[PDB]
C-alpha cells in the first residue's frame, strides 16, 4: 500500500527532472513516493545489480570471502563501488547462466531475464527492475531473508556502507546506463538504506538522464529529501 | 618485532601526553610505536571491553542478533548505538547473564589481557582488576578482523559491523573509545581509541591509550592517533 507524496515533487521540479524517489520507514509496507507510477517501472539495474551479484558469488564460491582481493587491486567495496566493469563481468561468466538464473528466481530480482550475456545482461541485457521491488529487495538482505548465507548477507551489507555518523549508517548503490536518447532516455539509480538508531529507511531512486552533467542529482535530491525527513539530514 | 618510532613522541610532547600508540599494517608482525615499554604495558580496558563483550553476548545467546535492540525517558538503542554510548548498565547486564564461568572461558580463548575478571561479575573492566596492553587490543583485533576468534562468524561480522565510525571512498574505519575515569594523584585515570582502518586491499590495526586526569583532555584519544595515522596517509585529516 505505497502512498504517494506530492510534497516531494518540488525536489525534481526544482532540477527539472523526471524520476521518482520511493522511501520507506521499518518496512517494504509503509513507503511512500512522489511518483507511484514510475515507481513500478521496471528498468535497467545497471550498477545497482552489484548487490545481488556480489552476494550470488560469495554464495557459489567464486568471490572466496570479505577479503577477497580483486584484480582490474581492488576489495570487494572498492570494487563496488568504482565501474570495475571487468571484476562483475567477470563475477557474473564465472557464475554462469544457470546459477545467476537460479539466484534471481530466488531473490524475486525483477522481470529474472537476464538474456543478452552473461556478462552484461544488467547493462545491456533485457533485466529490468522497479524501485518499489529494489526496495523489498535490500529489506529482504537487512533481514538476512534472501537465499544465502547469513554471513555472506552480513558481507555485503558492510561492503555497502557509504556514510558513517554517531547516529546513522548508510548503505548504499549508485547505477547509471547511459545518456541514451530523447527516445529512450538513460536511467541513474541510488537505492539503500539507512540505518538510524534503532530504526531503518529503505529507499530507491531513478531517475530519466540525457547528460552525465545531471548524474550529481541522483544523489543530491535523495539526499535533500531524507534531510528533510531528518533521516540523515546530509 | 614492533619497532620504535621517536618521531610519533612529538604528537605526545605537543599536548604534554604521557601514552602509548602501536600501529601496524597488514599485521601484528609489522608494528611500530612511539614506546616499546608502554606498548606492552596492561591497563583497565574500559569500554574498550564492549568489543568481546559484544562478541561473547551474541556467542552466548544473551544478545539476540544484530537487530537485537536494548533499553526523562531515553529511546532504545542498537547495538551500535549502545556500544558508542556510555550506556554502562546494558553491558553490566549482559556481563551478568553471561556469568563469571563463561566470561572467562570466552577471555580465555580471547587470550584477553591478564584474563582476571575478579571482583565483580559486572564491574572487573571498568574498576577490576582486568588488564590489557595495547598490542594485546591489536592482537585481538586482528583475530577479530580474519574472522579467527572463537565465535562464530556471523557475529564477529556483526560486531565489526557496529563498529564503524568513520567512511569515506576509500576507506572504512572501525574503532572503540574508552575511559576509565580522572583517577587520582597517584593513580590517574586511562582513555584509549582502539580499532582498525581498512584502506584499498590493505589493513591497519591500531591501539592507543594515555593516561587522563581531566575530561578536558579526552578529545585527545582521537586527535594524536589521528593526526599519526593522517600523517602516515591512512585517514583524512
Ligand atoms: C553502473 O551502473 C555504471 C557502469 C558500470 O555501467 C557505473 C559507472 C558510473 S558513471 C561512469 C564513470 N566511470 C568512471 N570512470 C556509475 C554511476 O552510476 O555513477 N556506475
Ligand atoms: C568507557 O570506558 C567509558 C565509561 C563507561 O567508563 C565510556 C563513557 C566515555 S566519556 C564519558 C563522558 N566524558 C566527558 N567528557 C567513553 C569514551 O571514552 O568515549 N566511554
Amino acid at each position: 500500500s505505497i502512498t504517494e507524496n506530492t510534497s516531494w515533487n518540488k525536489e525534481f521540479s526544482a532540477e527539472a527532472v523526471n524520476g521518482v524517489f520511493v522511501l520507506c520507514k521499518s518496512s517494504s509496507k509503509s513507503c511512500a513516493t512522489n511518483n507511484l507510477a514510475r515507481a513500478s517501472k521496471e528498468y535497467l539495474p545497471a550498477s545497482t545489480f552489484k548487490i545481488p551479484s556480489a552476494i550470488i558469488g560469495l554464495e557459489t564460491g567464486v568471490i572466496k570471502n570479505e577479503h577477497q582481493v580483486f584484480k582490474w587491486d581492488l576489495s570487494l567495496r572498492g570494487a563496488i563501488q568504482v565501474s570495475a566493469v571487468p571484476v562483475f563481468q567477470q563475477i557474473a561468466r564465472e557464475v554462469g547462466e544457470v546459477r545467476m538464473q537460479k539466484y534471481l528466481k530466488k531473490f524475486s530480482y525483477g522481470n529474472q531475464n537476464i538474456s543478452g550475456g552473461i556478462d552484461k545482461f544488467w547493462l545491456e541485457g533485457q533485466l529490468r527492475i522497479s524501485a518499489v521491488n529494489q526496495v523489498e529487495f535490500l529489506e529482504s538482505l537487512f533481514l538476512n531473508k534472501l537465499s544465502a548465507s547469513k554471513e555472506n548477507q552480513l558481507i555485503v551489507k558492510e561492503a555497502l556502507v557509504t556514510e558513517a555518523a554517531p547516529e546513522y549508517l548508510v548503505h548504499s548503490k549508485t547505477g547509471f546506463s547511459g545518456v541514451g536518447t530523447e527516445s529512450n532516455p538513460g536511467v541513474a539509480w541510488w537505492v539503500g538504506w539507512v540505518e538510524k538508531g534503532t530504526e531503518v529507511y529503505f529507499f530507491a531512486f531513478n531517475m530519466d538522464i540525457d547528460n552525465e552533467n545531471k548524474l550529481p542529482l541522483r544523489k543530491s535530491i535523495p539526499t535533500k529529501i531524507m534531510a528533510s525527513e531528518g533521516i540523515i539530514g546530509g
